[PDB]
């Protein structure tokens, strides 16, 4: 007590390869639109995606 | 070190049969499509072909 640590610079790391990233994106969209369809153990709000 | 060279002759011939020329341009951009699609995770951004 108490905890610091020196801070830094944040790190920035930069997309490149963006079409793989739609596919990718897609992929994620349809991804957790049906998890959102299977898990009702998560109980979760179904009106933001 | 260092280099200079003096140069012999010109030497440049060419093809015939320009329907292989053709048919090998759509069959090379085949193989290159082909490792464009496999360039999924080789860092490529995407608007080469």
């Amino acid at each position: 007590p108490y905890l610091r640590a020196r801070g830094e610079v944040f790190s920035e790391i930069f997309p490149i390869d963006e079409a793989v990233v739609r596919v990718l994106v897609e992929e994620l969209k349809e991804a957790f639109e049906k998890y959102v369809a299977n898990h009702k153990s998560l109980r979760l709000d179904r009106y933001q995606l």
